[PDB]
């Protein structure tokens, strides 16, 4: 009772670990990995050791059993170093989410347990080239055959896609088009090393070059019915819950990038003199940093509220979509203003800012696009007044 | 311990009392009071007996001894009903702030305890015809003369100016112009019943038309030495403090005016159907309302932080400024969007929304413009990076 | 044959005329008319003799035969003085347009001509209680008694509809709701004197109070057969044609208000001083003015474009709505920005700005709200790629 | 004359040619040049022979002798295909603009003519490591050696510094710090290979990758007094005049990128289906497209006017800075939204929109950043007031 914006000593220490790891271990090689686009294997092994990686995996699976407010708290620190790296680590949590909320005891121990005693990666396969935002459209067929299922399809833009040990899979189990979204799909947990899973090439994208984003083909994949999460048909709902829980940490990724641009821009404004006055002395510039500070702040508090809402055990769809919407948006506003203050240098590859601009954009695309976030928020807002 | 976004039981009770009051007692009559420009004496008196008024006066002074966080939540409600009345009531606490934060026990029993016994009002006198944002530019002087300070000068735009029992007055006490702000000004406690004071006529502003705004000339007003707050020079430092601890409460009322606009708009949106579809079914409007909720949802969190901060004995300046800047601005975007989705009806005096737009305006002018707020945030921010 | 951003010697003349009247005879009284709300009859009587008022009526019908471009530059200057009066004098051109563009020679001389004889008013009756934007949602009836129509209905937000000799009416003729817009509506030139025409009371609005606005219940108003403009059920286009034709003027009307806002605020900026600096010194303010300039410039060039399109015979719809949208939008931004720069004064009635803020609000709703503008621009734009 | 937006047959001609060349030779390779960064010699040469490259060289000297308008008309076309190409093709005009204004006929014959007979290039050197926007801040020392001038210092970000036949240069001739900008600098022409010029490495930037951007060093270069443009003292005013004529052209190209982003997103919105309907059916995607068209049509007019003003003999400064600022601004807004409509796809390199976003950022930095562009508008604006 009574509002409180105070972290608990443990949370404070996690923050200390992540922050140091980002500043002294990530930022130097962030640009190296940006250019080469090479997978951050060294970094993820470290992140794993420092215990900043499968932070949700329950304690009884050898995990830290940390909450969501904690994940966001960390992700914002890792993001300040490099979103391309943070996304990679975050992939595991997004993929582990379905098994964490909805898996049974035997499933939790078999798949979350491995991730704890071995730095393995996993991916969350839902998006199809045919449709990403409208989840209820996916065509990946899952034909029930005996005591197993035959998956059939193709996925697109999957994080850690070609580096996962196993995947979360959402497929259409009910062959009837008329079937309602709430009982038409099924969520499975399919091991990567399965005959029939053709993994596609790495896509070259504009902003998180070191992440493993790939398309993936499932032609006649067999999946044991034991590897069916809740039941046949409760896939959609399981997927929904996963997003609801994970969107705050994604917002936290935005504020991370936002912070970095706020820091970069300021340090420079404080060093560069232009019409004899320092850059920071020109009201225009000072006002920019003011608003850049105003935005990153509000974004910090939005994800916090969202995570706290979930951990308090309240459906957070409303506050999560608000958080993602705003943070991903402003993360893109701050990034550009940074390269703007840095002038001609900001457009150049040697300065950090340019990369921050390229990275920013996906925060308005993956994890639900900004338009979908609005759509959800209006869906939640009106339902309060409706009747 | 950790983060919390939960009000206490006492806060919930207060919030309720406040809400039911604005909802049922203010909202109705506010329409008439706005048109007649008549002071809302009745609504004020009921507020005073309900205890929604001098919620800062110390418990050992007949007061409640509530914090800035408490005043805030109450104010968002009163405002929701009507900002003209809220501002009329909030002015009281602003005037009493310098005494609360810097008056000795005797000045407190006297001027504070007095407001416990009868629904008296008071005002904060600082702004002048040619000096508002630039505090250290006031010219109203107060030269010592034995055991009195004889004060000459006029003040402008003083809220509750013509309906107050006593005043907080900030005047220059150092002749030498070069004398620094942190020792040149002195805050005196003037009784309205004092001879020398010339009270101007009620100014007609477009906004919170039932609130009492007017100018006050001070010809040869003597002030018994004992009414100085800390002493000569303490003025700037004491006014500055009040401003800080009090800004979050005004931003509260901006979010209040915002929440109202949002409500009215969503209710009307679920009413008017245009191309066979209700307004809530047209995506332009849908995204509009979602965005609308967002700006409110965030502004509320900004003042809450600013309030929590100061209550915890922390320097709130930075946040008090961020809150006020963001709250005031968004209220203006929500006012006009509310008028916008009510279309033609919104422009008509029979509909509440047009009033909301006229009112929202002062929120970027008084209590520190959006402009000076940007300046403060910038100053507060850059200092973090100066070495 | 090559671009030309220059007026004809002929046009420059009108500009200077309407400029004088606005900034000489209109401006001073506009202030009082707003506080009192009474119809600016004198000013209309003055504009009429001075020319500038029924500048569309064909030469052969008594009028100057001028055209929308001229109409724009003339009204832009007028609106500078008071949109209230502008909307009053424009109510005529709106009402005349459909009688012009689609009226048989007989009705042309019959109706438009008397306007040449005396300063008479006319209204444009489209909107009604349940619908405005949804034009095809008109429920106003009109039955044919062979050689005489019988109109039953009720219009609502009619400008100049309380001082009109006659009104253009658009009524649903085919009870069958499957009736395609293009064919389901008929346009009548009805006279106020006709029985059954029961005029509503004046509406109090937030802004152009000076202008007369009201509803009209058409009890059993019968209208002689020869009053149909084109032909029973071709009325839907005439209104749209009048629109397109006339939207540049309301835009220009907006631009006039935007200019008044910019003229007013800049003057203040070069007089007011805050930290021992004229307001203009502060880079934040100068950048603000530079943007208010940019907006007026583009809206000016945007309406000058639409006005030209239709004057070159080319259909303007696309460029017109682009203009109405943009101009309207920036009008408000400029009004609220001008207020801001005047500080307390801005929010005060002894000052011009406040009025301008309350006036600019209608420019986003009436004569095609900002939304439907974006709606038709997307329509026109898309079809250029559509097949 | 009289307002006209209709083209000349010849410009309609240039337009068609630039349209064919651009969309039929540039766009199908532009990407490959973005991946390799190879200076597009095949493109430059073909542009040289199509007669859409050194358009401003007068007839007598060999060139087409075209004005600023036709320049923009051709530049805005090429930009649609690729800004990187366009920029190199444009660097030439920038490098020779001063001479055209400012050069005695002897200089013209020898320096613009040497161009008109072979596909040669030329650079415009002004930006330095420590000065870019503050042009009066350049510290390169040009000393008067009795019969010639010696050059000492270094320039930076010189568009096409490694590929220029000759360079225009702006150096500080008056050592006396007190020396006002109006008489401090002088402009020279320098054959690329005068001894002492150490051209640096090609800079790697985020967006006009193929455009040959570098920094040069002028350790001890001899330059004959007959290569001085006007004469000792006149430099700043010459560099300015060049900028003033070129800025509309920089504005035009930004619009080109915008139109390329608009056409690209409009085509995908008409082929991507999401909730059982193509993106165009969603009001959010439809309204986005309208707002993108609006910024384009306007941005187009802003330069079309600014180019006219200058071609009409009257200073275009105020209009150039407006066109440039608004153009560079909306060019960036469209690029991003262009990405947004494509969703995940847009963020991938197999698509155009992504490269468009990387190219747009520079349009708010080179040729006069967005904020200095504002400064100028405010300068000229308040000027026509305070007199
Ligand atoms: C963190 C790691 C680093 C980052 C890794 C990369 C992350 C990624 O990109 S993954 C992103 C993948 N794709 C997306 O996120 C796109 C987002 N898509 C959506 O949000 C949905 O498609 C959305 C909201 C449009 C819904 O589709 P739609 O079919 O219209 O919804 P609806 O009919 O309401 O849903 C179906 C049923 O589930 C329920 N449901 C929907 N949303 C929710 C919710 N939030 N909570 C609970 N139940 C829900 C519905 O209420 C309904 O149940 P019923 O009607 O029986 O009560
Ligand atoms: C709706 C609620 C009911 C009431 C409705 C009506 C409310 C109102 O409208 S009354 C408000 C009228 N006026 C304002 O709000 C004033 C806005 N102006 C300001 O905040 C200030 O003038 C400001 C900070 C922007 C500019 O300060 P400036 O004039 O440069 O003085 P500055 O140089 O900061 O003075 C510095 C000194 O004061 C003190 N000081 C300065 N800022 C602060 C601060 N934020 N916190 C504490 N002390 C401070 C220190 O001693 C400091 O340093 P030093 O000792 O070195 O002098
Ligand atoms: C300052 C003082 C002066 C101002 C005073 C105030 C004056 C006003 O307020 S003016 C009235 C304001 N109201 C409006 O502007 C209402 C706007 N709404 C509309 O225009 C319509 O509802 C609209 C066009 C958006 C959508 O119309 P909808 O009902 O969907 O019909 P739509 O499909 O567009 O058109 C149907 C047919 O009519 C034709 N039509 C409609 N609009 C047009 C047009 N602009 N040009 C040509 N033909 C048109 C269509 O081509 C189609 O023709 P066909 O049948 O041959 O194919
Ligand atoms: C086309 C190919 C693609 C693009 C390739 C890349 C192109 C580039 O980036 S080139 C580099 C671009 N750099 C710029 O745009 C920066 C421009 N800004 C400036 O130079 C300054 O900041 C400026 C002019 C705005 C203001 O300050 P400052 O530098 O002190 O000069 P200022 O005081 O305004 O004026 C000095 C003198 O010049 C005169 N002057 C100013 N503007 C002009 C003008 N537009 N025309 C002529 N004379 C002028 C002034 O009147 C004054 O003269 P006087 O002796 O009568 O006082
Ligand atoms: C690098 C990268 C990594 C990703 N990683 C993952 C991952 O780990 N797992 C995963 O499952 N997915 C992942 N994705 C895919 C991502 O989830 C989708 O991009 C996103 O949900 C959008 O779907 P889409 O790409 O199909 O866009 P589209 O669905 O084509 O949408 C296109 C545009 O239309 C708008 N829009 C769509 N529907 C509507 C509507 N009805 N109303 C209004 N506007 C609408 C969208 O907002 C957008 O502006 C990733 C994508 C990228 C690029
Ligand atoms: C691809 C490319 C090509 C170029 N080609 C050329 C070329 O051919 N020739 C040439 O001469 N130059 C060229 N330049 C350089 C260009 O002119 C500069 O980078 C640009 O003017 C920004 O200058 P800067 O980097 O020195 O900005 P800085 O002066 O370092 O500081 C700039 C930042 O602070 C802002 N700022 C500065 N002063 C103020 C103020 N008083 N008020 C408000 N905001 C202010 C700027 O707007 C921006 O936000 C090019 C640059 C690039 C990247
Ligand atoms: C209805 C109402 C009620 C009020 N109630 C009270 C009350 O109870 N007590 C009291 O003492 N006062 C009160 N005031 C006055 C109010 O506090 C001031 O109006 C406010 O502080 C702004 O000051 P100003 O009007 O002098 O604007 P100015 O200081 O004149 O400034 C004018 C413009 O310049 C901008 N500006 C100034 N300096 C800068 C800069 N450095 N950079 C950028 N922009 C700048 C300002 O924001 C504004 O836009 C009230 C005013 C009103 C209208
Ligand atoms: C002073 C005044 C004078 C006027 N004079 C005239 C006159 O002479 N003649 C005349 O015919 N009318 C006149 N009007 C009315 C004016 O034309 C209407 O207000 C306008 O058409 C908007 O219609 P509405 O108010 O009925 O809004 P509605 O049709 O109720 O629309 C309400 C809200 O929803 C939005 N909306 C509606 N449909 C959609 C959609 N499909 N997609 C997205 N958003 C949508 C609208 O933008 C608005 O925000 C006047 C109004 C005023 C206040």
């Amino acid at each position: 009772l009574g509002f409180s914006f105070e972290f608990t000593e443990q949370q404070k220490e996690f923050q200390a670990t992540a922050r140091k790891f980002a500043r002294e271990e990530i930022i130097p090689v962030a640009a190296e990995y940006d250019k080469t686009g090479e997978y951050p294997v060294p970094l993820i092994r470290r992140a794993w050791e420092l215990g900043l990686m499968n932070t949700h995996i329950p304690e009884n699976c050898g995990g830290l059993g940390l909450g969501t407010f904690d994940a966001c708290l960390i992700s914002e620190e890792l993001a300040y170093g490099c979103t391309g790296v943070q996304t990679a680590i975050e992939g595991n949590s997004l993929g582990q989410m379905p098994i964490i909320i909805a898996g049974n005891d035997q499933q939790k121990k078999k798949y979350l347990g491995r991730m704890t005693e071995e730095p393995l990666m996993c991916a969350y396969c839902v998006t199809e080239p045919g449709a990403g935002s409208d989840v209820a459209g996916i065509k990946t067929k899952a034909e029930k055959k005996g005591d197993e299922y035959i998956i059939n399809g193709q996925k697109m833009w999957i994080t850690n896609g070609g580096k996962a040990n196993w995947y979360f899979l959402l497929a259409r189990s009910d062959p009837d088009p008329k079937a309602p979204a709430n009982k038409a799909f099924t969520g499975f947990i399919v091991e990567a090393d399965t005959p029939g899973i053709q993994i596609g090439r790495k896509e070259l994208n504009m902003g998180q070059r070191c992440s493993d984003t790939r398309g993936i083909v499932f032609e006649d994949v067999k999946v044991p019915k034991e590897n069916v999460l809740i039941g046949d048909g409760a896939g959609f709902k399981v997927a929904m819950g996963a997003f609801d829980k994970e969107r705050p940490v994604v917002a936290a990724g935005a504020v991370g990038l936002a912070q970095r641009a706020l820091d970069e821009a300021t340090k420079y404004a404080l060093e560069r003199k232009t019409f004899g006055k320092l850059l920071v002395e020109h009201q225009a510039i000072s006002f920019m940093l003011a608003e850049m500070a105003m935005k990153v702040e509000l974004a910090r508090m939005s994800y916090q509220r969202a995570a706290w809402e979930v951990d308090s055990g309240r459906r957070n769809t409303y506050y999560a979509s608000i958080a993602k919407a705003f943070a991903g948006d402003i993360a893109n506003q701050l990034a550009t203003d940074a390269v703007q203050i840095l002038g001609g240098n900001g457009f150049n590859t040697e300065y950090p800012v340019e990369k921050l601009m390229r990275d920013a954009k996906i925060y308005q695309i993956y994890g639900g696009t900004s338009q979908i976030q609005r759509l959800i928020v209006a869906r939640e807002h009106i339902d309060k007044y409706k009747n």
